[PDB]
């Protein structure tokens, strides 16, 4: 049978699904470590062990406990990121969609969901694999990982919470991959791991760490980068965060030991009720349980690894969205709702900047706010409203990325950078939003071709270029078929846009703003 497939943990069973007016086969919620419950909570993952009979890979899996959006109930906008599944800490699975009939040894992509290391699932529907699998004859997988603390709490020198765990879970759902794909038609020596925002930086992680390089092909990074300034932390700050974490639930605070016990004894939700609490100042895109610089998976730091050509060399292709800082302004800073064109005052933007740069001193903060006002115009509300939005989008997204290409152009064997900017005809967002955070996922995974959902019909046709070029990337290295997406190189800086309107070439994404976010600003706050 077509639906039944035999693999090195044993036989898995999954279900035809129709798609486009075809069908499709799909396992879903296939196993791949042992379920990181009880006392093995904030432990390494370890490996499934095999089962006999048939495993029901028919329906999805659990999602992991994580914060749940609750500020816009009945919303679709927020509410479709939202877990759609039981929560459960027996959460490690991931799910196939294998074109048919079976391909022998076609191309593999595997998705690794974003959500700032706090929250995400592999089961939403914007993640639907269906469309990819069958129209670009790519076999997709999309893992699972552990989010929020239970996935990120780092004591470091203890073996019972070392941190990171959660990257650990995607190297084992790697592994498996590795390990069993050429078994539903996946090519092993094929594989593309791509993420958005959080799984962006994932996939750049795993291209540092000297532990996952083995594991896949070649890279994809949406929105994010592994030098985010928001995705790592320092082994000192993750000590103090789950220290405080503790402190939140009163916990006994007198031995590493101690402490993990008294966590462990707790309901996942109470965890979860505390963990903004850690936050060590008052800010906006900022994240409590992330990964730490521990030496181990990370050797040493970041920039020096990036510096020495410490990492995978390979050919990737990443990007971002136009407009990649107003949801984090929408949920936290003074003067935004989702209802108002947000015009934003004098006062709240000078808030808005505090909250978007909360390491900076007060020399820092006046550099930012010089940089980002029209001085000959500082009472208008929009250009208040969309500097501030540039700001949390440059510093959290932007120039991160372009110092993380540059860097990695030096060493790679091959670079391609998008920049997205159409905003959906039917997004339920505000118009002042702009091309949001989040929103070229639906794109990439081709949900433009159901008419249901009732995009324009240049709307399905972009989506089809970008499918075609993350397929043909992930099968070749290259997204062009043999009008040109051109290389990026570090003399020349080229990109495309990728929206309705005929495509064009541009050159040195945001210099202006990222010489200030990657080599000015740094400087200043290193002798100040
Ligand atoms: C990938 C999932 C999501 C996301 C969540 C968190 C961070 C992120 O970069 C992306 C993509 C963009 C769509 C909107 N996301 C939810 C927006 C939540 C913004 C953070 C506010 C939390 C503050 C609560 N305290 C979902
Ligand atoms: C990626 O690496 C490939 C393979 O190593 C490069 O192709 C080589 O280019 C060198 C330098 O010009 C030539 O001497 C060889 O003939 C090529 N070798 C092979 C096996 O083709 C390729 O240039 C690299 N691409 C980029 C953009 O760096
Ligand atoms: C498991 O598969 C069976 C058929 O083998 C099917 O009834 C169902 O889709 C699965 N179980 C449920 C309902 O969770
Ligand atoms: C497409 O159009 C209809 C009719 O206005 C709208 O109500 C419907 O919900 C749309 N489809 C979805 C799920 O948005």
């Amino acid at each position: 049978s077509e639906l039944l497939v035999n693999t090195k943990s044993g036989k898995v069973m999954g279900t035809r699904v129709p798609v486009l007016s075809s069908h499709i086969s799909a396992f879903l919620g296939i196993p791949f470590a042992e379920p990181p419950v009880g006392n093995m909570r904030f432990r390494r993952p370890e490996p499934k062990k095999p089962w006999s009979g048939v495993w029901n890979a028919s329906t999805y899996p659990n999602n992991c406990q994580q914060y749940v959006d609750e500020q816009f109930p009945g919303f679709s906008g927020s509410e479709m990121w939202n877990p759609n599944r039981e929560m459960s800490e027996d959460c490690l699975y991931l799910n196939i969609w294998v074109p048919s009939p079976r391909p022998k040894s076609t191309t593999v992509m595997v998705w690794i969901y974003g959500g700032g290391f706090y929250s995400g699932s592999s089961t939403l529907d914007v993640y639907n694999g269906k469309y990819l699998a069958y129209t670009e004859e790519v076999v997709l997988v999309s893992l699972s990982y552990r989010v929020g603390a239970f996935g990120f709490l780092a004591l470091h020198g203890s073996q019972e919470a070392p941190g990171n765990v959660g990257l650990l879970d995607q190297r084992m759902a790697l592994q498996w991959v590795h390990d069993n794909i050429q078994f539903f038609g996946g090519d092993p020596k094929t594989v593309t791991i791509f993420g958005e925002s959080a799984g962006g930086a994932s996939v750049g992680m795993h291209i540092l760490s000297p532990g996952s390089r083995d594991l896949f092909r070649r890279a994809i990074l949406q929105s994010g980068s592994p030098n985010c300034p928001w995705a790592s932390v320092s082994v000192a700050e993750g000590r103090r965060r789950a220290v405080e974490l503790g402190r939140n639930l009163n916990c006994n605070l007198n031995s590493d030991e101690e402490l993990i016990h008294c966590l462990r004894e707790k309901k996942p939700q109470e965890l979860i009720d505390v963990e903004w609490n850690v936050l060590p100042f008052d800010s906006i895109f900022r994240f409590s349980f992330v990964p730490v610089i521990d030496g181990e998976f990370f050797p040493t730091s970041l920039e020096s690894m990036l510096n020495s050509g410490n990492f995978k060399k390979t050919q990737i292709l990443l990007g971002v969205n136009k407009d990649e800082g107003s949801f984090f302004l929408l949920y936290g800073a003074p003067g935004f709702s989702k209802d108002s064109e947000s015009k934003i005052s004098r006062e709240d933007f000078m808030s808005g900047v505090k909250l978007s740069v909360p390491h900076a001193n007060d020399l820092g903060l006046d550099a930012v706010t010089l940089q980002y006002t029209d001085w000959m115009d500082d009472n208008n509300g929009i250009k208040n409203r969309d500097g501030l939005d540039d700001i949390v989008g440059d510093h959290n997204v932007i120039c991160p990325l372009m110092h993380f290409v540059n860097k990695y152009t030096k060493f790679g064997n091959g670079t391609y950078l998008y920049f997205f900017n159409h905003r959906a005809s039917n997004l339920v967002w505000p118009e002042w939003m702009g091309v949001i955070h989040g929103y070229e996922i639906e794109f990439v995974f081709g949900l433009p071709l159901v008419k249901e959902l009732n995009y324009t019909a240049e709307e399905e046709a972009l989506s089809r270029r970008i499918m075609h070029y993350w397929a043909t990337f992930a099968k070749t290295g290259n997204p062009n078929e043999p009008s040109k997406w051109p290389l990026f190189t570090t003399k020349e800086q080229k990109f495309i846009d990728l929206n309705t309107e005929p495509m064009k070439v541009h050159q040195r994404l945001r210099v202006q703003m990222c010489v200030f976010w990657n080599q000015f600003l740094p400087k200043l706050l290193n002798a100040t």
